[PDB]
C-alpha cells in the first residue's frame, strides 16, 4: 500500500532515505493487533478512528481527551491518514488529566490496568502499549511498566524532552520495555530528545502531524510523538508475524536504519525505527 502525501515520519518509517513523502506499508496494517494509549484519552470519535478507537479506562470524572495530547499519539498509532498501523484497534487509558499531568500511582495503577485488561480484549496478532509521558527517576514506575512488558504487552515508552541521558526518567530508564527518542525530518536528533544507552531506538519526533481534539489536526513534537510510531511500528510487525511482544523492540532496533542519525551522543544508538516493507 502507497499512501501519497503522507506526514513526513510515516514517509521515513518506510524509507532508507529522508525527505520523501509517500508512506510505503503492507496492507495488513496492524488488523488484529491491539495498542493502548495510556496518556490524556482518546478523542475516539473523531472521524480518522473510523470506529476503531475506544476509551476502556479512566481514572478522572470524564474518560474525554480534554487536552489533546493523547488523541494525537492514538492518530499517530492507528489514525486512516496520520497513523502506523492503519487497521489496529486503539484503546485508550486515561491517566493523564486534561492538563496532561498525572500522579505516578495513577500511572502505575493504568499499566496494571492494561495487563489484566489485555485479557478482556481481542487481539490475537498481540498488544501493543504506548505510554508517551514520563517524569523523573522512579523505580516504581520502573517496576510497573516491567510488569506491563512482562505480560506479553509490547511498552514503547518516551525517552523523554529534557535533552539529557534518559537514566534519570522514568518509565524512560526501565531497560525491560522500549525506550524511544526523536529525531526530526532532516535525520538529525530532536533537539529536546533525551539520550543514554538505555535507549533502544529512535522514531519521528520533530513536527509530526497527527490527529486533535475538536475533530481537528496538529503538527508538535516530542520524544512523546516518536513513541507512537514505534508503537504503531510494533503492531504492524506483530500483525505480519516478524515478532512477538517480547522481542519487538529488539527487532526493531535490529531492522532499523543504522547511522543515518546526526548529533547522536558518543554511546546512544544510531538507529531509526524502519518497517523495511518492500512494495
Amino acid at each position: 500500500a502507497a499512501q501519497t502525501n503522507a506526514p513526513w515520519g510515516l514517509a521515513r518509517i518506510s524509507s532508507t532515505s529522508p525527505g520523501t513523502s509517500t508512506y510505503y506499508y503492507d496492507e495488513s496494517a496492524g488488523q488484529g493487533s491491539c495498542v493502548y494509549v495510556i496518556d490524556t484519552g482518546i478523542e475516539a470519535s473523531h472521524p480518522e478512528f473510523e470506529g476503531r478507537a475506544q476509551m476502556v479506562k479512566t481514572y478522572y470524572y470524564s474518560s474525554r481527551d480534554g487536552n489533546g495530547h493523547g488523541t494525537h499519539c492514538a492518530g499517530t498509532v492507528g489514525s486512516r491518514t496520520y497513523g502506523v498501523a492503519k487497521k489496529t484497534q486503539l484503546f485508550g487509558v486515561k491517566v493523564l488529566d486534561d492538563n496532561g499531568s498525572g500522579q505516578y500511582s495513577t500511572i502505575i495503577a493504568g499499566m496494571d490496568f492494561v495487563a489484566s485488561d489485555k485479557n478482556n480484549r481481542n487481539c490475537p496478532k498481540g498488544v501493543v502499549a504506548s505510554l508517551s509521558l514520563g517524569g523523573g527517576y522512579s523505580s516504581s514506575v520502573n517496576s510497573a511498566a516491567a510488569r506491563l512488558q512482562s505480560s506479553g504487552v509490547m511498552v514503547a515508552v518516551a525517552a523523554g524532552n529534557n535533552n539529557a541521558d534518559a537514566r534519570n526518567y522514568s518509565p524512560a530508564s526501565e531497560p525491560s520495555v522500549c525506550t524511544v527518542g526523536a529525531s526530526d525530518r532532516y535525520d538529525r536528533r530532536s533537539s529536546f530528545s533525551n539520550y543514554g544507552s538505555v535507549l533502544d531506538i529512535f522514531g519521528p519526533g520533530t513536527s509530526i502531524l497527527s490527529t486533535w481534539i475538536g475533530g481537528s489536526t496538529r503538527s508538535i513534537s516530542g520524544t512523546s510523538m516518536a513513541t507512537p510510531h514505534v508503537a504503531g511500528l510494533a503492531a504492524y510487525l506483530m500483525t505480519l508475524g516478524k515478532t512477538t511482544a517480547a522481542s519487538a523492540c529488539r527487532y526493531i532496533a535490529d531492522t532499523a536504519n543504522k547511522g543515518d542519525l546526526s548529533n547522536i551522543p558518543f554511546g546512544t544508538v544510531n538507529l531509526l525505527a524502519y518497517n523495511n516493507y518492500q512494495a
